[PDB]
């Protein structure tokens, strides 16, 4: 089945006008299938009567019925009762840290995280920590700048009980040896959160392979709807979370004595569903099923290596990029962010500057922030030799 | 100016398909702007290059940036920093639950909670009060259906601390008298939690002529995007609050010790917003505003009472409905509800039966389930009809 990057390209509307797009590390942009089944959504009633489009609505909610399974389907988790729908990558762990993690959390228990998380990894794990008298023991980088997974057996104690780890991060796209990491973690009776913002995109994690314990990712990176997420747990970890906001629909019975609740994933799926956002995630996952993701990252891991090679031609620069990753950050030494970023922007190059939500990462890398510009599988060559020259195009003007 | 139904009517594209549409109360159908603005946001790039839609991208943007101010302006909010963005009237609930009560409420404290409430203002209370020691107190019904607020001063001690209280229910479509409640309340040093889900459509609430403390509502009974609510608390009550969940954009400063946050209300949003959601509910805002909302919901509070008077005709009619609301719901004695809703859709009629997330108020009314059509502004004389004509053919194959 082999990838055609140009007919890739063709489905998402917004490129014409969108210029050199090197930002779907912070969110992606949409092919054709989620707008139209967004605007068809939106344009029917979701009522038992159709007068006219009853076929459409018919499909509408099969999309709806399927999503869940597709979500399975992209993960290889063992049944679709497995996946629950959230708000984003960053409810889906603080679901955990509050519903599994907080009742069980003694004073003086302690919360590996790793020194590479995304804040959506780290506060929560700072937050439940405080709550309950328990510590957060940080996981450091090894020499080359992953997450030191080999130093895990020195930093386990017997008061160990949560590991946080991300999949992939979003400043280097390093990836952990996760497997190892794993198999440390559950030798000492530990729970792993793996967030996979980044990882469920380029590389998404077979969850029964891994032994993953809970995996979250977010639809808005994925070709997909804002507003919309995924929280990944074992059978046996949904049903010992307590349930998370209450209200209907997550709820069997109510009374002024009490309630009971629903079984898992309902129990944790208070109220009105984002259901555009579920129905467009679905129709993202539906497309992207035709595309081989493995052939699509290596195209993006080429682009951005040819970019980093280029670049690593000019004086000052720096990367901060490993393991060839689809995502590329840098700056140059001397150089203020901001001003490149505006300049690339003009010359029509669209990427970002800042700390990407990794304060305690970019520390470690003695830096205050980074430029990054993320490769995918709707970029080109030509886009390469765009970011290269109006690079220069900056240099000129600001040194 | 006069409000004209027809032209109301005309913005609607699902209404020709919908037929006659009775269930608005569950969820609304959308104007074109809705639609539209929602097509466009996920047809162009979010980033900062755009090579000749910038008109249309500084719309959408301006769309965004202007959202609170139109939600302050529907509520008359004194501004809009003290509205804040949720997934739904649950998790706005749950949000001052957690983040204003809990921290605060102490072994004993009293929660009084209306008998009528949606399990979404009750089900957070229960959790709450088990998680501190505080006790839930039931506000029951007086003689006309609504929460006995004239029982307030008889039921508040020196333990009452918050009162849980539904603008209007979902299934009488009963409004109490909040402003006397309020008064109850505060003089007795009390915060009260208000649930506008169904309140802010039919009759939206000014917060600062009855001095409401919290009020919350859903995005998606409001002519707008599923997966977005609102919160709107007075600033001073915001402040007081902890953050809700941890991650990006609610932090300012993050290390391995902890954390600063954001001030209200971004203090109260981590993680990426549902960008497509807040944008779609502005466009619905905006374009609401053109309406007098007195006269349309006169409009379909008047189509609601020619519909209850004809079906109170038919034997074996009851009707749950107060103050000549907008819903009306009822039984036929004898005849299965599900029956009921699955012929009149056959007729091209869309409602629904169920327990409408209510159970306490069933059991008060003595019943497990009512039968619910809601009349709404894209409503018409020939709708009453159609659902008159429509229960007698039902009556006459189920009976
Ligand atoms: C619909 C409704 C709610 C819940 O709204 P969600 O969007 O599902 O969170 C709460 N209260 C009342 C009275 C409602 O009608
Ligand atoms: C984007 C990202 C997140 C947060 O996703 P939201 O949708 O904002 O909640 C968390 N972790 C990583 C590694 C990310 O890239």
């Amino acid at each position: 089945n082999v990838f055609n990057p140009a007919q890739f390209r063709a489905q998402f509307p917004a490129l014409q006008d969108a210029g050199v797009y090197l930002d779907s590390a912070a969110t992606a942009l949409k092919p054709e299938a989620v707008v139209e089944a967004t605007q068809q959504f939106y344009s029917l009633s979701a009522g038992n009567v159709h007068r006219s489009q009853f076929a459409e609505a018919q499909r509408l909610t099969a999309r709806y019925e399927a999503a869940r399974e597709k979500v399975a389907q992209l993960l290889n988790a063992p049944d679709d009762k497995t996946i629950v729908w959230t708000r984003g990558t960053t409810e889906s762990i603080n679901m955990v840290a509050q519903c599994y993690a907080r009742p069980r959390l003694q004073p003086g228990d302690e919360i590996i995280v790793s020194v590479a998380e995304h804040h959506a990894n780290l506060v929560p794990w700072l937050m439940v920590a405080q709550q309950t008298g328990a510590k957060v023991v940080k996981l450091p980088l090894n020499a080359q700048r992953l997450p030191d997974v080999d130093l895990l057996p020195e930093l386990i104690t017997p008061r160990s009980r949560i590991l946080a780890l991300g999949q992939m991060s979003n400043v280097t796209g390093g990836c952990p040896d996760l497997a190892r990491a794993i198999t440390f973690a559950h030798s000492a009776g530990m729970v792993v959160m793996v967030d996979g913002a980044q990882g469920a995109v380029h590389f998404p994690a077979d969850v029964q392979q891994l032994d993953i314990d809970f995996y979250a990712f977010s639809g808005h990176k994925l070709y997909g709807p804002t507003g919309i997420g995924v929280l990944y747990g074992k059978s046996e970890l949904l049903e010992a979370m307590s349930p998370w906001l209450g209200g209907g629909k997550m709820v069997h019975e109510v009374s002024f004595d009490g309630f009971t609740t629903q079984s898992a994933p309902w129990k944790l799926e208070a109220g009105t569903p984002n259901v555009a956002g579920v129905i467009g995630l679905s129709a993202a996952l539906e497309w992207l099923a035709d595309y081989d993701i493995n052939q699509a990252e290596s195209w993006s891991r080429s682009l951005a290596t040819l970019a980093e090679d280029a670049l690593a031609k000019r004086p000052g620069f720096r990367s901060f990029r490993c393991q060839d990753s689809s995502l590329l950050a840098f700056d140059f030494a001397g150089v203020h962010h901001s001003d490149m970023v505006t300049l690339l922007a003009e010359y029509g190059i669209a990427l970002r500057a800042g700390q990407h939500c990794a304060q305690p990462l970019l520390a470690e890398l003695g830096v205050t922030g980074t430029l990054r510009a993320s490769f995918a599988p709707y970029n080109t060559k030509s886009d390469v030799d765009a970011l290269v020259n109006a690079v220069d195009r900056a240099l000129e003007l600001l040194v």
